[PDB]
């Protein structure tokens, strides 16, 4: 078997008896009534047993040495399953595989029983999960802090072509990885009012909600380091949530506890979109307030807070945890009694902010009346921060009255709002973009005024993904042939993949790389019929676009191409075309009408295309249901063409793109986000770039975008639009897609038509190359061998050195 | 050390390493940061490990042999802590004590960390818990079925003398004893409507709630038998509780899941009182519907249901689970398609009902409109049952039109109601009282008409308590000296206690019995200052009355005596009186105003009495806060006088009385409930009986009860009432007790004044005897030696033989 570790004689024996110990004592079952779900739990408990020893010494280590601690605050941690990832990082995969084999079980079958920890929406949440893995692998004293939702991202179901949402009860059967820590339970306050006394302000008459922490282990890759991810759960106090007497009902008082506990009930399913609901604000303060108390309690052990920034670094994953700034101030000033200026100095030096998008609708602007009611003291502090900040601006740019209002954290208008992004820039010593182009756009556009005031704050930290879960775990076959030639060191040193460049003309390697891709496609094609049922051709080109459904991602542009292909086939049926299986997957936010309309369009196209006899097996349109981390681990290693076609300037970075490049897929996309650095790394000749560049989009906006022009000059495009309009794809409901057509023609913010021509032309070129297996595979090798830069180990090493002030280390912790 | 088992060399070593295994692997802690709570969990997990082996073979045994199964349906299971009880039944107490000692820990300190499983209100719920223990000890294939409330009986707090209720979050830190069984999850239906088709009725358009079971082990006493208690938890389905589309909000849909899950959220805190709330009815159907499906699924394995009653016995603990009758019919007729008559025959033969009270306000009478909306089909079946039953009556008593309406399960009037007690008698083959006198009252009064129709159905099964938890566990010192003389066989054969009669004149025994009682009082007196703080005299007579607060229990009669004692002391300060520490404890239902007023009176008396310098240490009035099972295990073994003074005819049986008799307390009470059989067993000369007999109460009712008469003829009583009225006990609020005085004088349903004179006279006689240690102790021996009849092993053996048709067995199951 592969390099999934050694299957030692003693360890396979030890594993088996421990599996049986748990099946008996833990699951209280006996082989005759054990269900596959019991088997999955016996294994999980057995594997978890192997890292507790290391978990304890790692934490005890940090207590003894007392290094600077890194706190990663995110309202999302898209973790996925954790059994295999733990086996991989512990080098237990083969031993476990062997052991379960002897016990007569199929490890892979059991792995499929684990529920995904879908505590994230997309890119932002998965980034935090990859980062955690990298921080552990680089031996950093890091902690992931978030909310333990009992319901993560909803499960997607397609009914009559429409998306149906359903609760993600991932904790239903229990979570063997987490451990409640009811000793570090903390109180969080809401509402109340502010009393201004003789020696300071006081936040009074507040409603209390308790925060109970749950720790999950985050094992580093083969270095015996196990960091912690602490997730907070909301709990109602038993007193006041019953003790506030004078009629109401005792039963009612108890049932009403599920009101304070609703704070950690469900994840908001919005990807790159802001919804100003009170429940959302509560979740944001809740995770911030509890985390900070925990952070300071740890520090108090390790009272001059002058050394606080020397021992603490808190990274804000977007503006979601932004209340950490005014909350840090509140504690320091109100509770610790530090003077404002000393407190501000400390706050700015320990906080750092990461921006993830530039679209306006994603920007957090909280109505003042909301902050005023829920967090009265914080609003006061935000006004004071704003006051002193604007004084700094006025002093720097005397008389620039317009700049003053542009930079204010307080936005005037219909209803006053607080610009959380402005708050984060003001109270952080570093602000970074997630890709070179996005970072430049921040300085040139969105935060131009802030950049002029303090240029030193702005940086860039191009995103990355973890090679462990995104290669070794999902694509062992590829990881193996690579290791056969250049060794195993690249798993924690992705740059070494460059060494593969010297095998680009190797006849054996070319054949191998092409063989694993073929085996991956056959397995996926099988999985497709197994769990979803309705055949596909594994010899065709696997054209996949998987990410959340968004207008800016242009799944719609992909649709126009699919329809074009179909129409050309119908025109010349007996002409040869490279067969393609185009797969589109992703979830739409429940309230996103347009996004839900696009899912219906995709399934509608498939209904026509997949049943047209003249088309045969040359073209299949499939919608990938319930796209999530565990599903991504299946499609990506099987894809041939990765679609990254967002309008230039809208996708801050993207990470799915990197996942595909690492797994042997060629990329067709626009010069957007990280796409630019990928093409720059692989060489533009090895990339399928097309469409407008940021500049072209701007030029078009200056003159004005008119979709009619394109509709008029391109017959193929016009034909498609008239097909949608006439009900060619929706016979029973001829006007079903009027909203899409209307939008495309009159309010297309992402100029889908503008990139149409260059897009189908470029698609022709990839079909041409696919017709030449050898050359396609050689280009694939050029991509893989040049993907090393996109490892999150590189990203983390940069955050560590350029923002946190800590030195990464690949040193093995002193055994378990 | 005592006979808490052997501390084997190998087993103490084995215990220690397993304690450390769990502390490390399970609690992920290390000795340096382990909290006492961690230590308690390491032990619990270690002790639980010892019975899983037996749990599995016991259940596998019942599958192989396939004996008749006993299902005990109760909405309450007042279990208390379970660590020690498990050690006792497994003979692990000494080994564990030794092992923890060597590990440097105090087992008793750790035991106090366990939370009480307070899933009951009082007598009814504790009975079910004692029964479970006895059914296991007698080797019966029995299952306890109930609801797993996340909030049990509220925790009582006394503020300014008033009772304050607070949520009992007993699952906060987890329950090491239970195990979720997500494989036997079942759906339960609510609402909907009935469709009458060609081949039967159909319950349609129902709302579905899932029932998830949790199993807790019930170990028998040293016989290697471990039965199961299955508790249901309400869970919302992820579909419809989200899938019923067309606007409303996705977040809201998810948050609204806590609506279907509110069914198992909290226990109703009503003791002997009926509240017709919909949530209560839902809990009742929920436990019934899920349990029956589970029962039939088991049977289908073991379709002629003719043999159903031969393999299944379901006991109804009161009328709470009464819907099991119409639900059994529904399944048999609607689903299995059995003819009515065959279905009814089967139902009557498998169901048996237990009555627990005769007070009208405790009777379950559900409004028809409620059953009509929530369970439409059941209402139809109940009407049909009623129809055929009344036809039986009319045929038996031709022309007795009044009897017809008296016996109907349907009560006419303001709003129609269903008399659940009538339903239970009609559909059960046996109906029993809980004490000889209560059982006679059922036949002569309440169910007279039913008794005349089917005399064969009515039986008696005097309650009992388990000698394991109620002697060996709470009073090891007494259990030891008893064992020193007559052996250990009596623990599972309480009748052998009679052998103690021959030591009644033994000088050594008399001295020993008196020594353990003294050690128990010193320990309790210490515990009092430890956890509640405010001293008491251990040389005084411990006068305790602990039970739920009720007007019928007459805590008020106890109060009048306490005030009398105080007044006599004030009159003649320098006269000698036997010192007394009277302790009153118990919870009042939150909506029970009178009951809450009585708690305030008790604390008010103590305020006056405990601080009067002339009184000194001759009299202390203490209110025992948060009375519960674990607290009962502390007070009972320390009591000298047990107060069982309910008005004759109101306390069906009582069980606290038996607990006291077994632990060396003498009893002062009325000829009520089980008191009669206790005095009959010990000899009236060894009992302090007083007051009216049932007959006297009736005579008084015929002529009419006038409290004024007693107030007029007894100066001491009049003085007390004028003290309450004038604010002698409530200075700042002089009229604070007007409701009590008003009630006592004008609407005393329990004639407190009628028993006053005989009560204080009888109290004088116990004080006289207490002055003679030797004789008091000899009378105590007469009580203990004669308490054997009151073991639940006797009660269960009778239910088994006279109702269930199974033979008890004290055979050890083939090792673990
Ligand atoms: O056909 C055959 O295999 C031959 C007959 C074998 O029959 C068997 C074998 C095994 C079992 N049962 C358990 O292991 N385990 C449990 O029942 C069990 C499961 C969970 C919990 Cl919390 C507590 C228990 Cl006690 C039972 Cl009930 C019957
Ligand atoms: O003064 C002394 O004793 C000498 C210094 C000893 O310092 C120590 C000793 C032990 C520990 N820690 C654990 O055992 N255990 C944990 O931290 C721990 C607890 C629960 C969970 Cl879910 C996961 C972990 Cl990793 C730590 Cl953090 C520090
Ligand atoms: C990597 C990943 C994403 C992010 O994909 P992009 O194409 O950058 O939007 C979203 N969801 C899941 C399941 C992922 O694995
Ligand atoms: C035994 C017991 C009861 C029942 O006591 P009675 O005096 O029969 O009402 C109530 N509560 C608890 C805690 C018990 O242990």
């Amino acid at each position: 078997i592969s390099v999934r570790g050694l299957a030692g004689v003693e360890n396979v024996t030890e594993l088996k008896k421990n599996f049986n110990r748990h099946l008996h004592f833990t699951l209280v079952k006996d082989r005759n009534v054990a269900t596959p779900r019991d088997y999955y739990f016996a294994l999980a408990h057995t594997v978890r047993d192997h890292l507790v020893g290391r978990w304890i010494r790692t934490q005890q280590h940090y207590y003894e040495k007392d290094p600077k601690r890194i706190y990663y605050l995110s309202l999302e941690f898209y973790m996925g399953r954790t059994l295999q990832n733990t086996m991989v990082n512990l080098a237990l995969e083969n031993a476990c595989d062997e052991a379960t084999y002897q016990l007569g079980l199929d490890m892979e079958e059991l792995e499929e029983i684990e529920e995904d920890a879908g505590l994230g929406n997309g890119g932002l949440g998965r980034l935090a999960a990859c980062f955690l893995d990298s921080m552990a692998t680089l031996g950093l004293a890091a902690y992931g802090y978030g909310i333990r939702y009992e319901f993560g991202i909803f499960n997607q179901k397609i009914c009559g072509g429409w998306q149906m949402e359903e609760a993600d009860d991932w904790l239903r059967y229990g979570n063997p990885w987490e451990k409640a820590r009811p000793e570090f339970t903390l109180p969080v306050h809401f509402y109340g009012r502010v009393e201004h006394t003789s020696q300071g302000a006081k936040w009074v008459d507040t409603q209390v909600v308790l925060a109970m922490p749950y720790d999950t282990p985050v094992p580093g890759y083969r270095n015996n380091v196990v960091n912690t991810m602490r997730l907070w759960s909301a709990k109602a106090p038993n007193d006041f949530n019953l003790k506030d007497f004078n009629v109401g009902g005792y039963i009612q008082a108890v049932l009403d506890r599920n009101l304070a506990e609703n704070i950690s009930r469900v994840l908001y399913p919005n990807d790159n979109f802001f919804e100003g609901k009170e429940l959302r604000l509560k979740q944001e303060y809740f995770v911030v307030a509890a985390t900070l108390q925990d952070i300071i309690r740890r520090f108090k052990s390790s009272t001059n807070f002058d050394a606080f920034p020397d021992k603490v670094a808190i990274q804000l994953n977007d503006t979601h945890p932004s209340l950490a700034i005014p909350e840090l101030m509140r504690v320091l000033v109100d509770l610790e009694r530090l003077d404002w200026d000393k407190a501000w100095e400390v706050t700015v030096k320990t906080c750092a902010y990461t921006n993830h998008t530039v679209i306006p609708e994603a920007l957090e602007r909280w109505p003042v009346h909301l902050l005023e009611t829920l967090l009265p003291r914080h609003l006061q502090i935000i006004y004071e921060i704003n006051q002193r900040f604007l004084n700094r601006v006025a002093a720097a740019f005397p008389g620039d009255v317009d700049r003053l209002r542009r930079m204010s954290l307080v936005e005037e208008g219909a209803v006053k709002r607080i610009n959380m992004a402005h708050l984060c820039i003001a109270g952080s010593h570093a602000v970074n973009g997630v890709a070179r182009i996005h970072s430049e756009i921040l300085k040139k556009t969105i935060f131009k005024d802030f950049y002029e005031l303090e240029p030193h704050k702005f940086q860039n930290k191009t995103n990355g993904i973890t090679p462990r879960r995104w290669l070794v775990l999902c694509n062992p076959g590829l990881a193996e042939i690579i290791a056969e030639r250049i060794g195993e060191e690249y798993i924690s040193d992705l740059d070494q993949l460059r060494k593969l460049l010297s095998y680009v003309d190797d006849e054996a390697f070319i054949r191998d790389v092409a063989k694993v891709k073929q085996e991956n496609k056959l397995k996926f094609a099988a999985y497709l019929e197994r769990e979803y049922k309705v055949h596909i051709n594994p010899n065709s080109l696997f054209d996949v676009q998987v990410k959340r459904i968004h207008e800016y991602k242009r799944q719609l542009l992909n649709c126009l191409h699919v329809i074009t292909l179909y129409n050309r086939i119908k025109k010349e049926p007996n002409k040869f075309v490279v067969p393609r299986t185009v797969m589109i997957g992703g979830k739409a936010a429940p309230g996103y009408h347009m996004a839900k309309m696009i899912i219906k369009l995709i399934t509608a196209i498939g209904d026509v295309v997949n049943h047209d006899p003249v088309v045969g097996d040359r073209l299949r349109v499939i919608f990938l249901e319930n796209y999530r981390v565990s599903l991504a681990e299946k499609v990506i290693p099987a894809a041939d063409l990765s679609e990254q076609i967002s309008t230039a300037g809208t996708e801050a970075s993207g990470t799915g793109n990197m996942k595909f490049m690492l797994n042997g897929a060629l990329t067709i996309g626009t010069m957007d986000g990280a796409n630019v650095e990928m093409a720059e790394e692989a060489g533009e000749e090895n990339f399928f770039i097309f469409g407008m560049r940021v500049e072209d989009v701007d030029r078009l906006d200056q003159r004005g975008y008119n979709a009619q022009e394109y509709y008029d000059r391109i017959p193929e495009l016009r034909q498609i639009i008239e097909q949608l309009s006439s009900g060619f794809f929706s016979p029973k409901q001829p006007d079903l897609f009027k909203d899409i057509v209307n939008m495309l023609m009159h309010h297309d913010r992402f100029k889908v038509f503008a990139d149409y021509e260059e897009y189908v032309k470029c698609q022709e070129r990839v079909s041409a190359l696919y017709k030449n297996p050898r050359e396609w595979t050689r280009m694939v090798i050029r991509n893989i061998a040049t993907s090393g830069k996109f490892s999150s180990d590189r990203t983390i090493a940069q955050y560590a050195r350029e923002i946190w002030g800590v030195e990464p280390s690949r040193q093995r912790l002193p055994a378990p």
